[PDB]
């Protein structure tokens, strides 16, 4: 009921966004370079989404990933089930990586089995959001440097290579089960293969905590500020000399066995994920759709606005409520920090994307229906109509199908899993929540 | 469905946990130190919990917060509803902080209403969990230091103390409302007071710059703490030149409005929250009860998850028996999470640092579970007061606070967006 005390202070906080949107833009002159929508071209297509569910038992998070591709062709599904012990943040970011990795895989594999003159793939989110901020950020990058420093710079390279090789083999081996059954219960590689790898590259070098050194930059800053006292302490130097030493400097550090064993796992899972973005970018027409992303850190690397916001701008200013599309003038590039130098050479389609960038456009499929954020590898002009063959209505069918189908209104493992973990040995952890 | 290889993989992963626990490092000689519950003592008590609902509109989070106290007096309650601009971590983390802010207040005020020879508060969580990894962090620290550098030390401490004051009149106003109606709709201060404090200490120190940015002169003075972007900017120069320009206060920064604003907001919330712990820390018998807790840190920082040990026993010693087991050595908090220029202001936290947190595993009845029990004082003292209220499998004031806070089916579900429908814009309200 009430809370009404707040309300205006909500409404304001809302509107004080928009009344600052129609100001700063000065309409940004762009809304009028808006181009109503092109003429449908016939394509064969697959839309895909995935959904995860998680539950905790004590220290342990238990999750079931599901990913689904619907389209011009049969229904294809990747699913995975696992448990991993919990860091409150780091965990979720791991699950979501795997989730994302399942999509990337499903996406590309789906491309390969799509026959046609005009072949396209639709995704449930933004291409940007993935590569601008890597999930598990203050873990993944830290973990790779932790690994590289662990086993050495070259030993690492082989590890990367061995693992990719395992991965290439993986996709082919997956590719089979999608033919026969059109589903797979093990889309994810890193988990099963992690133990083996460890004892090869790791278990030799390790001796029972231990000493690595990496740069101060493999984590921070946060802050983000610096003591005054240092400028005095280091002086008679040039700001340039200092910044060198600053950004450069090696900090030391100590590592237990699990710490190592985790860094390994992270490194891999990170590598796997990457390898699916690469092997995904290979898709000729790659289509990313999202009803809502948010613009923060994006207008940073330039200025743009959330769809929902925009949607209102046009309908309360230029009056439209009208169907069509608006491209953004700037093919936008990626940041290279999310991609360690020693990584990219393995995934060139990523490397490619940094040089070429993404093309973004807002879109409205109908009337008093709403505005979506389109991103694509190729150009909006080219990619857009392809998508358009499939519009059902307020929007496209196959996306609508993927969204709806992979929806879990019923968790299998709800009754199922734990009730069989009563069985094997111990029903107590099962007790729990 | 299931792979049953995945199931094996799952069972597997879990069992290693137990056996590696049954490796009995500190466990071997720990378990037989298991004591039987003491006798109950008469105590007046308020168990408190809180729940939160959130929903997204584009890049804007809507959240509704509730806290509830049930116990040896009538039912006290807090609620707050609001919106923030979404940053995946930061938003969801600032809710969380606010949530703990009510639960803490509510716990502090509930105490002050208490009648008994022994008075106690019962909280739904762990003491350690919040303060070994504070909510919204490292973000909450960088932001402080941002302002400390930005608005400068003196006018900062000026800001600190003022805000603190406003917070005192806040609590009193709250206690009042609590009395009469037993409820309050504005438990949270910062959101209402931020924009006012922005004009004072922020807008003062800044001039408009270009698109969405501002030009900020850096003051001078106790760390002086220049923002890192000041070395960034000064690149062609000698360090001596830099200080001289710092001395004469030529130096300006080009950083963005919103970042600063947000940094401010983050700062206040974080203080309104620290006030919240410092107050709740005035409670003389304060207990926290969590069935499961954990973290990768919860071993290393100087010992095990309840459910593992719960299992280990019936599967070793055969007890499955009621009782408790007190972890021997009190735990102090890691001091990094609590800025030194802050605790000066919050004694009890500062005090909590020195004295530390007593922890014990407690099984209230029979083959029921093992809750984690944490307190500002000795388990031996507190546990008796708790036990006075043992309901059943576990304590009533709490199971009430639980069931009672669950009391939200989504209110704003039909409601809020429908009256946002009104004012002018339904557009975002369209979930679009
Ligand atoms: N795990 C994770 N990392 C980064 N950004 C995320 C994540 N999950 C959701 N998002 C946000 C960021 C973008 O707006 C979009 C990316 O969708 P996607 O299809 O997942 O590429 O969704
Ligand atoms: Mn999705
Ligand atoms: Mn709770």
């Amino acid at each position: 009921l009430l809370s009404k005390q707040s309300i205006e202070r909500i409404t304001k906080i809302l509107l004080d966004e928009l009344e600052n949107v129609r100001e700063n833009e000065q309409i940004r002159n762009i809304i009028n370079s808006w181009k109503p929508l092109p003429s449908p071209e016939k394509s064969s297509i697959y839309a895909v989404d995935g959904s995860r569910s998680v539950s905790r038992l004590s220290g342990t998070v238990i999750y079931f990933l599901s990913a689904l591709a619907v389209g011009s062709g049969k229904q294809l599904r990747l699913s995975y089930a696992n448990a991993i012990k919990s860091n409150y943040g780091t965990s979720d970011q791991i699950v979501r990586m795997q989730m994302e990795t399942l999509e990337n895989m499903l996406g590309y594999l789906a491309y390969r089995k799509l026959e046609g003159e005009k072949r396209a793939i639709l995704m449930d989110g933004t291409l940007t959001g993935s590569l601008v901020r890597p999930p598990v950020y203050p873990e993944d990058i830290r973990s790779l440097n932790v690994m590289r420093a662990l086993i050495g710079e070259s030993d690492f390279e082989n590890l990367l290579n061995e693992f990719l090789e395992k991965l290439r083999d993986h996709y082919r081996k997956v590719e089979e089960h999608l033919e026969k059954n059109g589903n797979y219960d093990s889309p994810i590689l890193t988990d099963n293969v992690v133990e083996k790898l460890r004892k090869k590259y790791i278990d030799t070098k390790v001796i029972a905590k231990v000493k690595v050194k990496i740069p101060r930059k493999a984590l921070g800053y946060s802050p983000r500020v610096i003591p005054i006292e240092v400028l005095e302490s280091s002086r008679g130097k040039s700001v340039d000399e200092l910044l060198q030493e600053l950004d450069e400097e090696k900090v030391e550090l100590y590592l237990g066995k699990d710490d190592i064993y985790d860094a390994l796992h992270m490194t891999l899972s990170y590598i796997e994920y990457l390898y699916s973005i690469d092997k995904l970018l290979e898709v000729k027409n790659l289509a990313y759709i999202a009803k809502s992303f948010y613009t923060k850190t994006l207008a940073r690397t330039v200025e743009i606005v959330d769809t929902a916001l925009l949607d209102a701008v046009i309908r309360t200013l230029i009056g439209h409520e009208k169907e069509g599309y608006l491209e953004i003038e700037h093919a936008v590039v990626p940041p290279k920090w999310s991609f360690p130098d020693f990584l990219l050479s393995k995934f060139r389609n990523i490397e490619k994307l940094i040089d070429k960038g993404i093309h973004l456009a807002y879109v409205r499929f109908e009337q008093g229906d709403v505005i979506y954020m389109l991103q694509s590898t190729t150009n909006i002009e080219k990619i857009l109509p392809l998508i358009l063959h499939h519009k059902a209505g307020g929007y496209l069918r196959p996306l609508q199908l993927a969204h709806h189908g992979v929806k879990i209104s019923y968790k299998e493992a709800r009754h199922t899993l734990e009730a069989l973990i009563n069985a094997l040995r111990n029903r107590d952890p099962a007790l729990k929540i």
